[PDB]
């Protein structure tokens, strides 16, 4: 099951403007909760979440850079999962970034 969100690159906090069912089911947060949150998805952060990984994802968004970052995330129920976050900038003809697609894959459980 694919898990992904789409972020608005033209607002300061890169707000989530779409999230698919797979993503919501993965992390245990409903679409209503996820929508309009910064697409870094800090609400998934917990004890094992590496500062360096979080920083690297944030960097990719700032610099509109395509990048895969593997990071420990937490579902609503507290379970930890190692997640490969795939940051994909989508630019127009001019070269401006219009949105980001972020894909999430579970690497392994806990």
């Amino acid at each position: 099951s694919r898990k992904f969100i789409i972020a608005n690159a033209r607002v300061e906090n890169c707000a989530v403007i779409y999230c698919n069912d797979g993503f919501c089911e993965l992390c245990g947060y409903s679409r209503a909760e996820v929508m309009q949150r910064p697409c870094t998805c800090d609400f998934l952060h917990g004890p094992r979440t590496q500062r360096r990984a979080a920083a690297q994802i944030a960097q990719a968004l700032l610099g509109a850079e395509e990048r895969k970052v593997e990071i420990a995330f937490y579902r609503k129920d507290g379970s930890c999962f190692l997640c490969l976050v795939d940051v994909v900038p989508v630019k127009n003809e001019d070269g401006a970034v219009i949105m980001f697609i972020l894909n999430f894959e579970v690497v392994m459980e806990k």
